[PDB]
């Protein structure tokens, strides 16, 4: 397969979303229910978009679904890690900032993330119950 396709600073991308559109974004995309941006710090989602842009780059029997506590979250952004490496992202995942659940370093990150997803994804449908 195809190896990804790395966002930069410099890079052309759509302007950023509302925190309501980028929620809605990814409700429609994994079939959930978040309501706050500070959701996506458990890493879950983050590990299931891998899967659905490159089938097979993330141990989703890894994941951690429910989970609630710091070194839960941190457990699930080390799989997105090996995603990433795996695939040739170079972006650095702030993994310590991200985990405290801290908004801005959150919201940030969701910001990068949906212009790398926009740049990679190429429409394929995606089962968010078979990683469960």
């Amino acid at each position: 397969g195809s190896m990804a396709v790395n966002v930069y600073s410099t890079s052309v991308t759509s302007e950023n979303l509302s925190r309501h559109d980028m929620l809605a974004w990814v409700n429609d995309s994994l079939h959930l229910n978040y309501t706050k941006i500070e959701q996506l710090c458990s890493g879950a989602a983050y590990c299931q978009f891998m899967d659905m842009l490159f089938p097979g780059c993330v141990h989703l029997r890894k994941v951690k679904f429910q989970a609630k506590l710091e070194h839960e979250y941190i457990h699930n952004f080390k799989v997105l890690q090996a995603a990433f490496k795996k695939m040739g992202v170079d972006k650095i995942i702030p993994v310590e900032k991200l985990v405290k659940g801290k908004f801005q370093d959150n919201f940030e990150f969701i910001q990068w993330f949906k212009k790398f997803f926009d740049a990679n994804y190429d429409g394929k449908d995606y089962n968010p119950l078979l990683a469960r």
